[PDB]
Order: C-alpha cells, then structure tokens, then sequence
C-alpha cells in the first residue's frame, strides 16, 4: 500500500523498458522478490549517482553476498554497501588499476588474444560452427586469472574443466535466488553449493601458493592480488580477502566476456562497419601482431563500436541506491527506505533520449556527436562505477583488433540475437559461426 500512488501497471529489462515509456520516469516495480522504483530521468541519475550521499541497497545485492545459506562474493566490493567499509578497500584496490599498472598488462592481453586467434584460424573453414560465446568466455577467464592473479587457467587448451562448471553453476545459482520439483530442487540446491565452496577453495589455495612464493623470496609481480592481501593487512579471518579474490574472479571475467559476445553477434550483421573497423585495423596496426599502449587510443571507430555495443546490449544493466528519507522525484512522492533502480539497458532504448534507438549506430560516439548526459552508464557513474572500466576496455579492444585483422565471421543460420538475463546480460545463443581467414 505505501507505493501503490506510484505509477505503474493495474527479460524483464524488456517490461519495464515497456513501463517505462507507458508510466514515465517515475515506476513502481517487483524486481528479486522486492517492490523497487524505476527512476529513468536523466536529472534523477545524476542526482543519485553522482552523490556519496547515496548508497546502493544491500538488500538488491543479497544474491550476489550469499547464494543458498553459502557466502559467495560477501562483502568484497560490489556487495559492500556501507560507505566507510567500502571507501577503505577501494581506495586500497584502486592501486592496481592506475594507469602504470594498466599498461603493464598489454603483454597479456596480446598473449591471449594472439592464442584465441591462432585457435580459431585452424577452425577457419567456412563450415565448422564455432561458439564465439565459449571461445570469448574462455579468454577472458584466462586474461583475468594471469593478470589478476599471476595464475595460468589455460581454459583455451580446454583444461580447468571442474573450474568452468563451478563458475558456470554458481552463476545459475545466483539467478535461481532472484527468481524461481523436490528432487530438481535438491540436485540444484547441492551443484550450486559445492560449486561456491569449489571456488572459495581455489582462492584459498591460491592465496597460500602467493604467501608461500613470497616467503621463499621468489619474483612476484604487484597484481591485484597484491592489493586485495594489502587491505586485509590485519583482519581476524580470510574471509574478507576470500569475498574480494571470488568477486574479482568473477567479475574480471564474466562482463567483459558478454561484452565480446554481444560485440560479435551484432557485428555478424553489420557488413559495412565490419568492413570499416578491418579498415581501421589494417591502417593502425598493419601486420605487427602485438598491440602496443599507444595503439588502442588509434583505434577510435573500434571503440565508438564498443561503446554502441554497450548502449544496446550492457552486460550489467545498472545498479540499485537506497533512498533513505521520503522524496519528490519527477513529480512523484517516493517513499523513504525504498530501493531506487537505474537502468542503462532501459534508457538506452528510450526514443526519448536515443533517437530510433534500435538502430546499432557508432556514430552516436563519434568526435563532433553531443554526448549522452546521465543516459548512458554501461559501467555506472560516481563513486561506485566500475574499477574494471579501463582494465576492460583495453582488453576487449585488443581481442577485437586481433579477432578483425585476421578472420572473418559469419553467423550460422538460425542463431538469434536475443538476450538472456541470468547473473548479467548475455547472449541467449552461443553466438555460432562459421570463419574464414581475411
Ligand atoms: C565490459 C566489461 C565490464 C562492464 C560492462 C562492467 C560493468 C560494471 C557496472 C555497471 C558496475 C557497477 C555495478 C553496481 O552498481 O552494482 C561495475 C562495478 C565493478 N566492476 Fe565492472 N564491468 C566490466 C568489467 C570489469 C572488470 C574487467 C573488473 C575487474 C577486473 C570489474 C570489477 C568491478 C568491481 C570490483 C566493481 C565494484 C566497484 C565498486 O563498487 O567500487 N568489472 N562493473
Ligand atoms: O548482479 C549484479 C551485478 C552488477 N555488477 C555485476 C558484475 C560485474 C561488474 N563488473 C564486472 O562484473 C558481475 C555479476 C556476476 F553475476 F557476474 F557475478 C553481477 N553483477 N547486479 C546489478 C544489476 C542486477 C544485480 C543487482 O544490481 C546491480
């Protein structure tokens, strides 16, 4: 009764897309089990995000915190939502990203993108169906584990197997929490569970494989390991480094890899920009098979692509704050503690604020293009937008680069372009296609 004055109705992005633009800025909705408002304006996303006055609602990320009574990402640092806890680990972590940290991961981003593209050209036969949305998936883990971790998961050469369905679980299981048979609910229950256990374990050995090179004096390279032991520095338990090590695991991987697949599958369908961006690619960095630093700033029809890639198809759809005192938003009283839900998937297809906004268009972002203000956020905004956003855009673009230069794709018939929610946005098809060399 509290929120039926709000307006609203008498994957689900896609409803309350239609709610949206039905009912307004301002919506009332049910979103994990929990009455939330949908806030579209892009005056009330910089007035939220934009503020450390507001804080995201731990209640929206419990499924991220602990899934089926087994701690998963706890309180690392997307599931930490009190400021000060918050503030202090961040500031730790944000040692790893900065940009001298950032350039010295160009050697593996090269490694591994030039190891996906030497497997895929063998593939290159205009027949062999290959699913990019594994192939990206897999590099991706194996970029993370070796940048963050100084670990080699080598998923590309098809090991690490109980790893790959650990991951692949857990995901599931987060999903399962944030919606849905005895003996369906009991298989599930202990597959989601042992495979959160399996995964805290790998952090575990791993961070005494870390502990004991350090004490043996061997070479270890500052990595974001490094970071996330430093704000632990004397803490009761491992559990707080454990909550960061899966999180980062996780969250180093899993969108950068939609992100891929998402940019792959909307190309397959976009002849002429594909052309433009083989191009591009053949002009910046000719036949060197290494991308350097300075090379990626090059490639700016490449990265207005990614960002219209983002636009459409954001792997993370947006983010929750807790609106603690009751307040007028657009018109609408809102009452106090109520969970405030940004959506850049929903604004993104608004016409109001992207005309014809299904229209896949990198010159959205071009040099002389007026640029979205508070409409576009595929990493956030403000103090808890994405510490990966550099990390990742460096990343994806060297996969890209190396993926354009030397095949081409096509998608096989019958493979959709729709989209899945489960834990992120992703490709509901495995993104098959059949490749030939360019
Ligand atoms: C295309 C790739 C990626 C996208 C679209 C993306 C998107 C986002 C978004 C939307 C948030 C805010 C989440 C929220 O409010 O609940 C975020 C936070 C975060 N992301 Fe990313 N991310 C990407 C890559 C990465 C990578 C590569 C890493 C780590 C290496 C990473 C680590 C994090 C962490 C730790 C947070 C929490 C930040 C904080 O609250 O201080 N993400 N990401
Ligand atoms: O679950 C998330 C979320 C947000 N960010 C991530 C990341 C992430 C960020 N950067 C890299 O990865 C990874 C995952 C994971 F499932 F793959 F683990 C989930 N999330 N939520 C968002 C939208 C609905 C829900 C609650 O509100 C905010």
């Amino acid at each position: 009764s509290r929120y039926e004055h709000i307006p609203g109705p008498p994957v689900l992005q896609d409803v309350f897309l239609d709610w949206a633009k039905k009912y307004g800025p301002v919506v009332r909705v049910n979103v994990f089990h929990k009455t939330s408002v949908i806030v579209t304006s892009p005056e009330s996303v910089k007035k939220f995000l934009m503020s450390t006055k507001y804080n995201k609602d731990s209640k929206m990320y419990r499924a991220l915190q602990t899934v089926f009574g087994e701690r998963l990402f706890g309180q690392g640092l997307v599931s930490e939502c009190n400021y000060e806890r918050w503030h202090k680990q961040r500031r730790v972590i944000d040692l790893a990203f900065s940009r001298s940290s950032l350039v010295s991961l160009m050697e593996t981003f090269n490694e591994k993108a030039e190891q996906l593209v030497e497997i895929l050209e063998a593939k290159a036969d205009g027949q062999t169906p290959v699913s990019m949305q594994d192939m990206l998936t897999y590099t991706a883990m194996d970029i993370l584990a070796k940048a963050a971790f100084g670990m080699e998961t080598s998923m590309l050469l098809g090991a690490q197997k109980p790893l790959s369905q650990a991951v692949k679980l857990m995901l599931e299981g987060i999903t399962a929490s944030r919606n849905t048979f005895l003996p369906g609910k009991r298989k599930q229950l202990r597959e989601v569970r042992e495979s959160i256990r399996f995964l805290r374990q790998v952090g575990r050995d791993w961070v005494q494989r870390r502990r004991e090179a350090l004490k043996r004096g061997e070479e270890v390279p500052a990595d974001i390991l490094t970071q996330i032991l430093k704000a632990e520095e004397g803490a009761q338990d491992d559990e707080g480094l454990l909550d960061n090590f899966v999180t980062f695991f996780i969250a180093g991987h899993e969108t950068s890899a939609n992100h891929l697949a998402f940019t792959v599958m909307e190309l397959s369908r976009q002849p002429e920009i594909v052309a433009r961006l083989q191009a591009e690619v053949d002009e910046v960095i000719g036949s060197k098979r290494y991308l350097d630093f300075e090379d990626l700033g090059r490639l700016q029809y490449l990265s207005q692509v990614l960002k219209e890639s983002l636009r459409l198809y954001p792997p993370a759809w947006g983010t929750f704050r807790l609106l603690e005192e009751e307040t007028l938003i657009d018109g609408v009283r809102v009452p106090g503690n109520t969970p405030l839900l940004f959506s850049t998937y929903v604004m993104g297809r608004m016409d109001t604020y992207f005309e014809d906004p299904l229209t896949f268009n990198p010159d959205r972002f071009g040099p002389g293009a007026p640029k979205p203000r508070f409409t576009y956020f595929p990493f956030s905004l403000g103090h808890r937008s994405c510490i990966g956003q550099q990390f990742a855009q460096m990343e994806v673009k060297v996969v890209m680069a190396k993926l354009l230069q030397r095949l081409e794709f096509r998608l096989v018939p019958g493979q959709r372009f729709g989209l899945q929610e489960q834990a992120t946005l992703k490709p509901l098809d495995p993104v098959l296609c059949t490749l030939r060399p360019r």
